[PDB]
This record gives structure tokens, C-alpha cells and sequence, in this order.
């Protein structure tokens, strides 16, 4: 695996021990061979689980998620996928790692796709080796892979709204259920319905995942209601998954705005990872997977692959060369390579809008490429009437940094800035000049 110009897909089935058994063996061999190695975790939660898997091995944990005192001598780094891509974009020296290991390498967030494109390009150049660890590589067509224990798979109508009758199987269950919903707002409705029926519910989404995931260990629960973020190595002591088989797809319309289309079917990879939360214990056969729809390749034309091109166009590789997406996921976007390359100062603005600004990549790019500086929020108010953001059926309003009350009406409308109460609160703070 560890030889230059090799990219290995470690595609053992979910729960086969890729992280707890195989990874430490790879790391030991890498240190022996004096390979400068990076290990990429999808989330802080997985970063902390990896520290447990790798304990006593000399690894530099480049995250506050791990409380360890480093020796200073480590040649293995561990960081999150997004941290890798972030450091590549910034004017910070990132070592040219001899061995690049990506755990949960199916993750479809723009920074993960970009990281795979950069890494696979270095491997193609003959510069490096890589290992992509996932049960579900890009373009997998298998929603029902092998498991540690037999799974009961049932196609059934799954509620996506509060219900009064017709779904007794949902609440009659005495075990623990992980329920994949397509959005935070949809999870809120299902969660309230379950709570009203006497169930103990924990809700997980990207912004809340580290804090709320700990509740799955510290409190008794009946249901976890989660978005797709629990596809990325989240482990539960559960005996049932309920899968809507639905997701939201961010779509760029007429190069001009981003909508959250759907809900629509998940990919086969997503479905397999959702199901893969259960069947993990060879001593507990007959975990249940209840699924409410079919799969489709909804990653085609999904904004995250164009956003990944925006990131890669702005990462130095060698002279004017630009890293390609990882070949198996490269046709998910129609882009001209280099079309999003920004000059140094617009690039710094683009980076700051994504990090400090917490804006979606697409929206950060529209603002930075327009020659707007990071602190200039006039664009949050001067859009068309149809760009008016609504909050409880009234136009959303903020006090501008000038002290003027204005309707939020961004020049570029990205539905991700107002997809739920938390998102809109963050965007209101941004529009007001508060970060
Ligand atoms: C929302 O945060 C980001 C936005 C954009 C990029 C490329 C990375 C990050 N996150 C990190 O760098 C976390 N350490
Ligand atoms: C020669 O190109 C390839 C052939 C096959 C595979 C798996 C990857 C690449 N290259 C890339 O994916 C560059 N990002």
C-alpha cells in the first residue's frame, strides 16, 4: 500500500475494523519506513476515537478535540478533512506528506471532495501514496453491503411529518432507533411527534454534532434523529435504523442562486452508510433497517462538487497546475478547470468568508470574485426583491453595522444561509457586521 504512486481503496464492509484494527497497522509500518504521514478524520468525534485506536503510537493531533502532550518528534499528523483543505488554501506550509490516509473517505462535503482531488493528483504525479478508507467508494451501486451480523431489511412507508395513526411499528419498538431525516427542520417535526408520544429523542446535525453526540453516551434515549452527518463514522449502540432514504440537494440555478432541492433520494453509498449504523455486533443478529424510498445518483449536479472545484482552483500544486477531482467523482460537475482561480487578495477574501464568515463556499466565491472585501456587508441588503429572506412568514430584518434596520435581501441568494433557525441566526449576525 505504502509505495509511491499507489492509491489504495480500503473498502472493507462497514464495521469490518478499518479504523480500530487496520489503521494502527498502517501507521506502525509508516513510522518504521519514515513516511511523513497524514491521517484525515471527517469529524472531531472521529479524531477523538482515532486517538483511542492509535494510543501509544507517536501521532501529532492537530485538533483541540484530543487532549494530549506531543513529544515534538511525531512524523504522523492527524487532522480533520476540512482542516487539511483549509491549511492548503491558506499561506501556511503544509508538508508534502508521503502517505495520505483519509478515513470515512466517502464524505461529500466540499472540503473532503477537494482533499481527495488534491491527494489523488499528487499520487497520479508520482509524488505520494494514499489510502482511502470507506465501505462505499464513489459510484458504488450497492445499498446493502455485508455487515458484522445479519440485518432485517424492510421497505416501508416512513413518516416525514408528525403522525397520529398508521405507523404503530415506529413507536411499538422497545430498543434504540437511529432515524435519518433529510433536513434539520424535518427532524424537528418528527422529534416533537416522538417526544409527545413519550420517547426520549436526541437530534444531530452538522453544527450540533460534537455537543449532542455525547448525549448518546451520557443519557438514556429511544431515538436519535439525525441528518446525513451520521453517515461519517458516527457509532450508536442501536438495534434499528429508520431511513427516509431522502436528502436535500444544493443546486446552483442559472449560475445565479443556490436552492435546496428535494427532498430527493439518497445515493446508494449514503443508503449503505445509513444502514451500516446497525448490524455491527456479531452477537446481536437481527438489527432492523426500515427504508422509505429508493436510491438515485443525486450527487450528479450537486453543488458540493462545483464548490470542491472552487476550492481546488485556489490551492497551489505546482506552478499554474490545478489538481483534478478524484477520477470516480470527477463527472459529478461540469466546470472549466481553473475557472474559479482568484488573485491573491480575492483568494484571501474567499478564505476568510468561508472560515470566519462561515459562508457556504459558493456564496463566499460570489462575494470574493465581485471584489468585495470581507467586512463590506452592503451586498447583504441590495439584492432583488425575490432574494428577500423570510423568518416566520415576515421578511427577516437586522440592524446594520451603521445602526439602520434593514430587510435581509442578499445580492446572491444561497438557501443554506437560512435552511433552519440556527443558519438564519448566523447569517443575520454576519449581515450585521458581528463577525
Ligand atoms: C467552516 O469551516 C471551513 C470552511 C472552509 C474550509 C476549506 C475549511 C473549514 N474548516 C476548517 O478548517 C476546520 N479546521
Ligand atoms: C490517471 O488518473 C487516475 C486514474 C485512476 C484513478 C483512480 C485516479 C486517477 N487520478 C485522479 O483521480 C487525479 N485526481
Amino acid at each position: 500500500m505504502l509505495k509511491k504512486k499507489q492509491l489504495t481503496v480500503l473498502d472493507l464492509h462497514p464495521g469490518a475494523g478499518k479504523t480500530r484494527r487496520v489503521l494502527p497497522e498502517i501507521v506502525r509500518e509508516a513510522i518504521k519506513k519514515r513516511l511523513r504521514t497524514v491521517i484525515l478524520a471527517p469529524t472531531r468525534v472521529v479524531a477523538a476515537e482515532m486517538e483511542e485506536a492509535l494510543r501509544g503510537l507517536p501521532v501529532r493531533y492537530m485538533t483541540t478535540a484530543v487532549n494530549v502532550t506531543h513529544s515534538g518528534t511525531e512524523i504522523v499528523d492527524l487532522m480533520c478533512h476540512a482542516t487539511f483543505t483549509s491549511r492548503l488554501l491558506q499561506p501556511i506550509r503544509v508538508p508534502n506528506y508521503n502517505l495520505n490516509i483519509m478515513d470515512e473517505a466517502h464524505f461529500t462535503d466540499p472540503s473532503s471532495i477537494a482533499a481527495r482531488g488534491y491527494i489523488s493528483t499528487r499520487v497520479e504525479m508520482g509524488e505520494a501514496a494514499a489510502i482511502f478508507m470507506t465501505a462505499t467508494p464513489p459510484g458504488t451501486r450497492d445499498a446493502f453491503p455485508d455487515s458484522n451480523s445479519p440485518i432485517m431489511d424492510t421497505e416501508v412507508e416512513v413518516p416525514e411529518r408528525a403522525w397520529s395513526s398508521g405507523f404503530d411499528w415506529v413507536t411499538d419498538h422497545s430498543g434504540k432507533t437511529v432515524w435519518f431525516v433529510p433536513s434539520v427542520r424535518n427532524g424537528n417535526e418528527i422529534a416533537a411527534c416522538l417526544t409527545k408520544a413519550g420517547k426520549r429523542v436526541i437530534q444531530l446535525s452538522r453544527k450540533t454534532f460534537e455537543t449532542e453526540f455525547q448525549k448518546t453516551k451520557n443519557q438514556e434515549w429511544d431515538f436519535v434523529i439525525t441528518t446525513d452527518i451520521s453517515e461519517m463514522g458516527a457509532n450508536f449502540k442501536a438495534d434499528r435504523v429508520i431511513d427516509s432514504r431522502r436528502c436535500l440537494k444544493p443546486v446552483i440555478l442559472d449560475g445565479e442562486r443556490v436552492i435546496l432541492a428535494g427532498p430527493m433520494p439518497v445515493t446508494h453509498a449514503s443508503a449503505a452508510q445509513r444502514r451500516g449504523r446497525i448490524g455491527r455486533n456479531p452477537n446481536k443478529p437481527g438489527d432492523e433497517y426500515m427504508y422509505g424510498g429508493g436510491c438515485a445518483e443525486t450527487d450528479e449536479g450537486h453543488a458540493h462538487w462545483l464548490e470542491a472545484r472552487m476550492l481546488l482552483d485556489n490551492i497551489y500544486l505546482q506552478d499554474g497546475l490545478i489538481a483534478s477531482l478524484y477520477r470516480p467523482e470527477a463527472d459529478k460537475v461540469a466546470a472549466i478547470e481553473g475557472e474559479f482561480k482568484l488573485r491573491t487578495e480575492q483568494r484571501k477574501t474567499f478564505v476568510e468568508l468561508m472560515k470566519r464568515g462561515d459562508l457556504p463556499v459558493w456564496l463566499a466565491y460570489q462575494v470574493a470574485s465581485a471584489g468585495i472585501t470581507y467586512t463590506d456587508r452592503r451586498w447583504c441588503f441590495d439584492g432583488t426583491t425575490n432574494n428577500t429572506i423570510m423568518e416566520d412568514s415576515v421578511p427577516a430584518e437586522v440592524w446594520t453595522k451603521y445602526g439602520e434596520k434593514r430587510v435581509l435581501k442578499p445580492r446572491w441568494m444561497d438557501a443554506r444561509v437560512c435552511s433552519d433557525h440556527a443558519a438564519l441566526k448566523s447569517f443575520k449576525e454576519f449581515a450585521a457586521g458581528k463577525r
